[PDB]
């Protein structure tokens, strides 16, 4: 698979995850400067969504969107990672009123982006998480994985919806 941003195109770099596969868990860092797994137990569904910066206009209604499901779905785990520093993921979450939403930093492994294959290779974005959602069951397996092959466009909400009914 190969994302498009406007004039670039880009590998995926990492190790490929496919539905199916054992979802690894991963160190990331929260606004408390805290480490933290990626899994949650005890959950029926794990939501895991990637996006290249919260800075980003498109990336802001993603957060957003989880932010708000986080809420109307106690028994799924909603989880957000970006390369942003755990700094302005607070300061952004803050301003936009994103107080919900498990928000995580890569920045120091890069184990998420790693370990699902959403390292974004050479190009402008080099560096940055691809927009990606992965949903887990119960066992923590990949049941659903969407890779966004144009990074400017939202992930398929609808087709997420489903997989959580």
């Amino acid at each position: 698979q190969k994302v498009t941003f406007k004039e670039e195109t880009y590998q995926l770099e990492g190790k490929a995850l496919k539905v199916g596969d054992k979802a690894p868990d991963v160190k990331l860092v929260n606004g408390d400067l805290q480490e933290v797994n990626l899994l949650k137990q005890g959950v029926r569904f794990q939501v895991v969504s990637a996006l290249p910066s919260l800075t980003g206009s498109v990336c802001l209604l993603q957060a957003k969107h989880f932010n708000e499901q986080t809420g109307k779905l106690p028994s799924v785990s909603f989880s957000v990672i970006s390369m942003d520093l755990p700094f302005s993921q607070g300061q952004i979450c803050g301003a936009e009123g994103i107080k919900d939403l498990r928000i995580l930093s890569d920045f120091r492994y890069k184990a998420f982006g790693e370990n699902y294959g959403v390292l974004l290779g050479k190009g402008s974005l080099q560096g940055l998480l691809a927009r990606s959602v992965f949903v887990l069951d119960d066992k923590g397996v990949v049941i659903y994985k969407e890779i966004v092959q144009n990074i400017l466009e939202e992930p398929n909400y609808e087709a997420l919806l489903k997989v959580l009914k």
